[PDB]
């Protein structure tokens, strides 16, 4: 849920994968544009969501063609 920042739309362009393993679930991120697992760990969730970094890492076009401009009001 939005319990700090906010801008979890990334996220559209992933897909968490089932544990089907000992270490529990929600490890990695399926990247639903490309298909390229991008993990998270600990303190990710600062903003701009690991995920973003990624999105316009090479989806940069992706971002900037879409109806996403800035994806951060509040913050700099
Ligand atoms: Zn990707």
């Amino acid at each position: 849920g939005s319990s700090g920042s906010s801008g979890s739309e990334a996220w559209e362009y992933f897909h968490l994968a089932p544990a089907r393993a000992g270490h529990h679930p929600n490890q990695y991120a399926t990247c639903r544009l490309c298909g390229r697992q991008v993990s998270r760990g600990p303190g990710v969730n600062v903003g701009t969501t690991a995920l973003w970094k990624h999105l316009k890492s090479m989806h940069r076009e992706e971002l900037e063609k879409s109806g996403h401009g800035q994806s951060g009001p509040s913050s700099g």
